DNA sequence: GCTACGATCG
DNA sequence: CGATCGGTAGC
């Protein structure tokens, strides 16, 4: 019932100090989060790269403190096709992208705005904020069809660079990613469907769990607590954000955080450094 | 008031 | 289990 996120270790193994900061937030309608606070926090970390997701709001309603974003001057949206104020995903980033691509290159997905993808020097970044299964799964049927797309389009990608993932991947992956994990497994997020398609999608690509794969051990770390109850206040959560990176980018590997004490929404953010 | 983002305790 | 009372942001 603990899980204290441990200090920021801003170096590799290799031995080099960090060159690379970046934050993803799901942050639960992106204006209501803005009045909440959210940018003095984005200000105040200063991530070189910042992923949003479910900003649920349309390019021309965007709130003006962000322009007003000082090292983020490049600004990246999507929004759903006919879903307003739905869904919706934002890259922000100090240095401009070489190539920036909306969506997997697939028709009925893209047609929500939940993918992001950002060309850089030393690797690929992509943000996603995958389709939940639905309450009643009434969407697990689909949401396979997302993942069998999405791990596709995902490997084709990690063919030329380095390629990070982040996002609400939406998937409590291991029985260690959430609270409760026998109490869920007829509940979104923790299906064996999606964790086997999350398992599918790791060595598909391959790719790898940073945060896990810094602290194998470490229970409790959880990303998403529902509004419902106390649930924070009781740390009663699921870890359904992620950094997905390519083999190549784990002896570069330095931290995968998840900055708790960040009030903003049901989702906390998290912040992957790289000694690149 | 509803609709898409699950811990409780029968 | 599995029915459900039930916190949000946005239409």
């Amino acid at each position: 019932a603990l899980y204290e996120d441990p200090p920021d270790h801003k170096t590799s193994p290799s031995g080099k100090p960090a060159t690379l900061k970046i934050c993803s937030w799901n942050v639960d309608g992106l204006r209501a989060w803005i009045k909440k606070k959210g940018l003095d926090w984005v200000k105040e970390e200063a991530p070189d790269i910042l992923c949003l997701q479910e900003t649920k709001c349309s390019e021309n309603k965007l709130p003006a403190e962000l322009q007003e974003l000082p090292g983020l001057s490049h600004q990246y949206w999507s929004a759903p096709s006919d879903k307003e104020g739905y869904s919706g995903v934002g890259l922000l980033s100090r240095q401009c992208p070489l190539k920036v691509s909306y969506g997997i290159g697939d028709e009925e997905h893209d047609q929500e705005g939940r993918v992001i993808v950002a060309e850089f020097d030393s690797f690929v970044l992509v943000t996603a904020y995958v389709p939940n299964a639905g309450r009643g799964l009434v969407r697990l049927e689909y949401r396979q069809r997302w993942d069998e797309a999405f791990r596709k389009f995902l490997k084709g990608l990690a063919s030329r660079k380095p390629l990070v993932l982040c996002g609400d991947l939406n998937v409590a992956h291991e029985e260690i990613d959430l609270r409760n994990p026998k109490g869920n497994k007829k509940n979104a997020g923790f299906t064996p469907q999606e964790r086997q398609g999350f398992g599918e999608l790791l060595q598909a690509v391959p790719l790898a769990d940073s945060f896990r794969h810094l602290y194998p051990n470490t229970p409790y770390a959880y990303t998403f607590w529902t509004y419902m109850m106390n649930a924070r206040s009781k740390n009663v959560g699921w870890r359904l954000d992620y950094f997905l990176l390519s083999h190549s980018l784990l002896p570069a590997l330095c931290d995968s955080k998840i900055r708790s004490k960040a009030l903003g929404s049901d989702h906390c953010p998290i912040t992957l450094y790289l000694a690149l």
